[PDB]
C-alpha cells in the first residue's frame, strides 16, 4: 500500500463529500489538510501498454473506488468492503484500474470498462466520475507521495 494525494491537470485537489462522493476543487497551500489520501496497491492483472493494474482505497478506510453499470452507463463509486479481507492481491475486476503514465502525468483507465477513465470536470465542486475522455473532461493527474 503506497499513499498519495491526486491533483488534476488543472491543479484541482480531491476531497470527500458526505454522500460517499469525491469532488475536485481549487485549494491553496493552506487548505491541503482536506484532500483525500489514497492507498494504491498492485493487483494481479494483465498485459502492458505501459499499464499497471492497481486498486485505489481511502487511507485508513474500508472504502475503495469501483466501476459498475448503473442507469445504463459505466459509473464510478466508493464501495464498502469487509475490513478483514481487504485489500487482497486478486481484487475483483470492478476495483481494478490500469495506471498509465503519460509524460509525468497519470491516467486511470477502468479494467472493467476499457476506454473509461477516472475524470474531473472543468467547473469546480463537481463530483469525480467515470468518463470516456469526452470534451472538457480531464483525465490526467499528478501523484504526490505521502
Amino acid at each position: 500500500q503506497l499513499h498519495y494525494r491526486l491533483r488534476d491537470e488543472q491543479q484541482k485537489s480531491l476531497v470527500l463529500s458526505d454522500p460517499y462522493e469525491l469532488k475536485a476543487l481549487h485549494l491553496n497551500g493552506q487548505n491541503i489538510n482536506q484532500q483525500v489520501i489514497f492507498s494504491m496497491s498492485f493487483v494481479q492483472g494483465e498485459p502492458s501498454n505501459d499499464k499497471i493494474p492497481v486498486a485505489l482505497g481511502l487511507k485508513g478506510k474500508n472504502l475503495y473506488l469501483s466501476c459498475v453499470m448503473k442507469d445504463g452507463t459505466p459509473t464510478l463509486q466508493l464501495e464498502s468492503v469487509d475490513p478483514k479481507q481487504y485489500p487482497k492481491k486478486k481484487m475483483e475486476k470492478r476495483f481494478v484500474f490500469n495506471k498509465i503514465e503519460v509524460k509525468s502525468k497519470v491516467e486511470f483507465e477502468s479494467a472493467e470498462f476499457p476506454n473509461w477513465y477516472i475524470s474531473t470536470s472543468q467547473a469546480e465542486h463537481k463530483p469525480v466520475f467515470l468518463g470516456n475522455n469526452s470534451g472538457q473532461d480531464i483525465i490526467d493527474f499528478t501523484m504526490e507521495s505521502v
